[PDB]
């Protein structure tokens, strides 16, 4: 599974490894795959507009080589949204997550 | 709905707010959603090759949380392509738009 | 067809035209379209984590305006993965390729 994240947050001088560690373990647990086979692509400093302003926001897509369930989708959106919120102060209300 | 745009145009020192204002109102009107719930992700300065050259070009994807129609797809491609053309001189012949 | 490539490889001071030339001809031959109608979007210097490390890696998506076959998908993954390997030393084991 590949989690591709695009956000307007600037990661200059930010240690993103605490995030990668938590997200990769969390996604791996949710989808039921080994943590080493979760690819994370994190692209910051991309201009975003949402809600009529440029507050911290993110768009993410996850591509899983296999079907999933409604509950797995709910858990992914909730968990990734929380981890993004906890680490980068992207509020879940400004997080759009396509689950492919 | 999230409109994710990737282009080789350089937005250094460019006021993109006139574009965000027109595109968000236009997309909102076409898909029938409030303008504040249209996310726009605009990533410039990405190398693109098309038609054998590197002239101004763009790839875009729109993710709508609901079905649409053939006419809505036509209107989105025509309208977004025009707004990109008008504001950033990306010619619609060099605009590839995936409507998810 | 549009081939959108995201990688952690840094293309500063790299001539990417040898790559564009080979990939566009190879994709065009595989999918059966003129080489001038293959768009390539190559975005480097994007942080990626896979296999628990940040070695050279890439995520790619190809959007074809028409159906394809299992064999065409196999040929695209094998061929693009090889060209990325040959030119940018991205090993195919660290190449995730979504064929839409």
């Amino acid at each position: 599974p590949c989690l591709y994240i695009t956000t307007n947050v600037n990661f200059d001088g930010v240690n993103t490894d605490p995030f990668y560690s938590e997200v990769t373990k969390a996604v791996a647990s949710i989808v039921g795959r080994p943590q080493n086979l979760v690819m994370v692509v994190l692209k910051g400093s991309v201009e975003i507009v949402f809600g009529g302003n440029k507050e911290a926001a993110a768009y993410a897509e996850i591509v899983s080589m296999g079907g999933i369930t409604k509950q797995v989708k709910r858990e992914l959106i909730a968990t990734v949204g929380s981890i993004l919120h906890t680490h980068f102060s992207i509020h879940p209300t400004r997080f759009i997550f396509k689950v492919f």
